């Protein structure tokens, strides 16, 4: 298992505490310079926009193709559909789309699907950002494995389309799904990189500690070096 070594040698150069799972429908495995991150809860971040998208798209608060038109109020200073939103990681549309779901629903909704510990408090806008919401990174690696099966709690065209909103590239026929994350609220700060690979499918997390001044680009650069060692996504 030399793969394994090549995986752990990458790790060698972070400095920052940091863990990366696998998730390929049977068999769970942890990478990384901190192990025991694979299991602890942190806020879900930007990444909360998955299950964002999918609670509204479900319970018929947008659509794929409406326009979530900017207010004037001060980058993501334009007019964006969920899926440009999703990309473009634009907080401030998926937060009016949390206002449009409401505490309510949000709340039962998490509670239906079972993300994380299932907490929103009283911010229906932030839970995710500054908490209490908190998802493990085995949580995440298990739910977006079935969001790329179509086996989640939703409407299966609902899926598809929040699906298709990850989509980041492809090698061959090879699919690269992604979405990452930075919360700056919490301490200590922590890093996402969650998506999958469609050929079967892995499913993969990045979590790691993040402090001000940090490479941005790391988080994917290293999942993606990391995925090439696996065999899982080769460079071309
Ligand atoms: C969600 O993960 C996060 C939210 C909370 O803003 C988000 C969208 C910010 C970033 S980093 C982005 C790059 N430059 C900006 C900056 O320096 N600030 C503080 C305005 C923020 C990410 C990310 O994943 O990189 N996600």
């Amino acid at each position: 298992s030399i793969i394994d070594q090549n995986v752990q040698a990458l790790f060698n150069e972070i400095s920052a505490d940091a863990v990366f799972v696998t998730y390929d429908g049977q068999n769970i495995k942890k990478y990384g310079t901190h192990l025991d991150r694979a299991k602890t809860a942190y806020i879900p971040a930007s990444t909360f926009k998955i299950a964002n998208a999918l609670i509204g798209l479900e319970n018929h608060k947008a659509t794929s193709t409406e326009i979530f038109k900017w207010d004037g109020k001060p980058a993501w200073d334009k007019d964006f559909t969920l899926g440009e939103a999703m990309q473009a990681s634009t907080v401030p549309v998926y937060q009016e789309l949390a206002r449009r779901i409401g505490p309510s629903l949000m709340q039962s909704e998490l509670q239906r699907i079972g993300y994380g510990n299932m907490q929103i408090g009283t911010e229906v806008d932030q839970f995710w950002l500054k908490g209490p919401l908190t998802i493990t990174p085995i949580q995440e690696v298990k739910f977006v494995y079935d969001l790329a099966q179509g086996q989640l709690p939703f409407k299966p065209e609902v899926q598809q389309q929040v699906k298709e909103m990850l989509y980041v590239e492809r090698r061959g026929e090879n699919r690269l799904y992604a979405k990452s994350g930075w919360g700056m609220a919490v301490d200590p700060q922590v890093g996402w990189y969650v998506g999958f690979v469609e050929k079967q499918v892995v499913a993969f997390a990045l979590n790691m500690q993040m402090k001000a001044g940090d490479d941005i680009a790391l988080r994917k650069q290293l999942s993606l070096d990391v995925l090439d060692k696996l065999g899982v996504f080769h460079y071309l």
